[PDB]
């Protein structure tokens, strides 16, 4: 086990990738604490992971929630090693000219909100913990932070002022909390996107996500959530990571060294090479 | 003159490099309409360039005002080649740790809604008028889009923001209209913060920052912009980020230049 | 006239995009050296460009040749404002599990000399005059710069070296000299590979380099040469990139911003938007 | 141990990061096969592992030296899963400039043929054992692969084209070996320069280029590769950058560090 007796915070960890972090991070020895809307699904998450997870009800968007976030932490578990921010939602790539003016304003405000105000959120309501744990920040962007066609404008503008968090909270940190950015690439989880765009109750699991990237990821396959976790294990890794602040992961199948006319380059490498 | 018979529509362009912009458009013989909240110098650019500019007063977060803006545009000069989307506001350079903890989501707000939101509903106004002329895009982007220490975590992030809205809407807009960025640096102007807020003059940190070592007029930014405004010189650019910030992301690391003594070197 | 009195020194200016560029360049009132190993092809030039372009008979890789270069122009012109090191061969892409075991010593050692060795000596040769001129250095790179699939290993791996070169060069010479990169994406030129692979004489004009790039970019077509040439004349004009230095402009249709499924978005935007 | 029943082959592997590398892949329970020129180094790592790493003397530069090391690792080990082509040698920050115009051409093909040349021949070599195994290609890179001043022109050119040699064999090796780059900075090890030539201690320098403050020990850096040697971990991950230098690329203007005064100002 690689995190035996670290304490990691994640957000949005009911589900999706942050409840699969949340598994991982358990089954590797942590303890964690999940700052989360779905008190529910919190719930069910403490429970299956009986003292090595507490779950705190709340809203990202509220640096007041945040703070409580943490103090729960610390109350359970006595310090926080790694933030992990990763709550989200999705615009569901629309396009600009998609958005009607009349929801346009609300759209932006919900997902630069949730996107990225609530990272500053974490990361503000977290400082004192991370400084004093000598900790690290791990951010959850996406292959949307770097290229388009991921997201619409919103998601996308948000996923790269992500990066741009991960840069300058690098810098602001240093030299006492590291600051790291994981852009995982096609994740079938319960990614929501906002109701003023009538989209708060459609989950992206409903979306056929791994068949549109089949032969778009030069890897050729739409990894499991769990696949994704070992990232995040390897920068909350104290022994293993400690060189590492303003690193960017793309973590995405491949979608930035995609081919022009195919998305791989090698299929034909076994016969070629005769075994 | 190189822009003859171009019509620009140019956000935050009453001052600073907005209207540095506005001049140098005008002087290569294009009509810019301008959307400011500041009346005075709206005017002020108007009576400098005569039918050659038109000013609207209006607030960049208000898609309302950008149609306006727009519909302005087309009445007085019939179509709009070059959208640039430059207004923009500062956060001090204020870190995570000293924003209060009252002022933080109201900070918030303002800055991504005039860096943010005012560029996604210029396009959105603008976007009709584009298309029917083929047009461009060039957003006002910065060092604090690609590198630290160019603001605050909030200016930082908008900025970053923007490189992702050259991406998407170079990608949405092709293949009619074409999407760049521009990101100045060398700058030393009163960039203003919000009013729930409230460092270091460049010319004090000046061999820490610039290679080029000097801090260059607001003239002398306008010139990537005419360029990505020049239908025949950058028709094969959409998606482009030109660092246009005297070499911040190649300085080095005890002094910025690397080459102050070559002129001795070389003997010249 | 945007570069009347301005002085460049074009390397690879016989034909392509060099060519292009002397004609361009000439046509904007500067005067042009040119270094190149085709005799024929630089006389031809300065016939048709009598008295602002001079072409010397020479090979990029020989620092001297490149010296010489750098001598004449200083003899006919009397000063370098701008550098472009252009001169460049390809790969035609072949992969590495398609480059022969007996030919790859002899293929790295042709591209590199040529397209990263064939830059540093034109700019070596250059420095005394591009210090006194207070001048700039704009280097042709690629999209296989950046991108993979533009070039095979090689070839790839030599326009990533072009871009350490602007970097690095940037800060040397700075604060005197300016140093950026032009990275044009398609070009019907006469672009030849190395002898070692049978490729020294194809012309990547033989390629259906156009068609195979229609659904790629997304301008929708490959650009002729004339429309690359404008980037070069904006670094050569020196009131209007001052501050520009370590700047890469990918100047390639938009190969960097393609979407997933196709190359664009806004096909139907004309009609979406009612004119 | 993460890498039990993992077999590693890396270049460079008898002496600094490749010699960490080495004993930190033997600790996880992977078996390595080096490739280096250093004999006694070899010798020195093969008692101190047993039969848990073997050593092949030869040089990067041959293409035949590499499929020696590729045979041996096959014939020592059955499989090859990661191949870690690290072997790179210096050019001591020295400038253009500086290169002697009689030494500058054998310069060039010295740290070429080594940094890139050598690192395109282990792939090659090492190409029907990774496609075989559905291996993993980790290239050690180094902050000059990203940004100036951490070699000279020929240095941060050969670094330059690892990053391409990272993304093309991405693609072409996809969708069976990943190919990923560890670009490693923080560090202060004997790196070797050419025959044909002859800067600051990092020590010296450390607040104006490292803001994690402190310089990593190489066992420090072991962690990444490690990483992209996990299947289960990074299966993901195909083209990928890892940035592992203390920050370098985020550094402040002033300082590398924006936050020395944060334990006063939080109070802790
Ligand atoms: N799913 C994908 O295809 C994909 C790809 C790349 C990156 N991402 C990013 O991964 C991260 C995790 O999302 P996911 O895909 O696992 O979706 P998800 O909906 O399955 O998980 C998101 C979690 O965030 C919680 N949450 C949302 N808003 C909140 C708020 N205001 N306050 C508190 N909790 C809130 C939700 O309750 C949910 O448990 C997000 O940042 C998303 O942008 C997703
Ligand atoms: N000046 C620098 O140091 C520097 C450096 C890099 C990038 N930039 C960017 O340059 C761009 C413009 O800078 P500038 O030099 O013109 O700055 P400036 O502050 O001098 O001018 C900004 C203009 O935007 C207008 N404006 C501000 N808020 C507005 C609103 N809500 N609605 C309508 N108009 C509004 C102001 O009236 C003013 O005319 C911005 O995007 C800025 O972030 C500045
Ligand atoms: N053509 C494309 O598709 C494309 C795309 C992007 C970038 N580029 C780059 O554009 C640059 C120009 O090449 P082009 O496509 O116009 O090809 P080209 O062959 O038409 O032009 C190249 C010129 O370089 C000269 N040259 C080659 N080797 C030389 C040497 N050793 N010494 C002196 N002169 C030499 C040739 O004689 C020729 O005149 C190169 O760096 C190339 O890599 C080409
Ligand atoms: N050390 C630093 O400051 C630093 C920083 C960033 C990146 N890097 C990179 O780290 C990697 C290795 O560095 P290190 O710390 O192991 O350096 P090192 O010089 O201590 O070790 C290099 C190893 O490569 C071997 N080698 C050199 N040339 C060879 C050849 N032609 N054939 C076979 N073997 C050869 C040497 O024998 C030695 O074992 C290199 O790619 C280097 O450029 C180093
Ligand atoms: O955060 C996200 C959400 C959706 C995609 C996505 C990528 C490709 C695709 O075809 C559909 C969705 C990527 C990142
Ligand atoms: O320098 C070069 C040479 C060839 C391409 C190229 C790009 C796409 C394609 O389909 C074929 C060739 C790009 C850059």
């Amino acid at each position: 086990m690689k995190l035996t007796g670290e304490v990691a915070l994640i957000t949005g960890g009911a589900s999706g990738l942050g409840r699969a972090l949340v598994d991982r991070f358990v089954a590797e020895g942590a303890r964690v604490a999940v700052l989360d809307k779905s008190a529910e699904r919190l719930r069910e998450l403490e429970v299956a992971h009986g003292g090595n997870a507490v779950g705190v009800v709340g809203d990202v968007r509220s640096l007041q929630d945040q703070k409580r976030a943490a103090e729960r932490c610390l109350a359970a578990f006595g310090k926080i090693d790694t933030l992990i921010p990763n709550a989200g939602i999705w615009d569901y790539s629309t396009a600009l000219a998609d958005l009607p003016e009349d929801k346009i304003d609300a759209a932006f405000d919900d997902i630069f909100h949730v996107n990225v105000k609530g990272y500053i959120h974490a990361v503000k309501a977290c400082l004192p913990a991370l400084v004093s744990s000598r900790g690290s920040v791990v951010f959850t962007i996406s292959n949307a932070g770097f290229y388009p066609n991921g997201g619409g404008p919103l998601y996308t503008a948000t996923k790269h002022a992500v990066v741009g968090l991960v840069r300058q909270m690098a810098f602001e940190l240093a030299p006492h909390v590291r600051v790291n950015g994981v852009a995982p690439g096609g994740m079938n989880t319960d990614l929501r996107g906002p109701s003023s765009l009538g989209l708060s109750e459609q989950s992206i699991s409903s979306v056929p996500l791994a068949d549109m990237l089949k032969s778009v990821l030069p890897i050729g396959r739409m990894p499991a959530l769990e696949e994704y976790t070992g990232a995040y294990v390897f920068f909350a890794t104290r022994g293993d990571s400690l060189p590492a602040t303003g690193a960017l992961l793309n973590y995405d199948g491949g979608m930035g060294v995609r081919g022009f006319l195919t998305a791989a380059g090698g299929a034909d490498l076994p016969e070629k090479l005769n075994i």
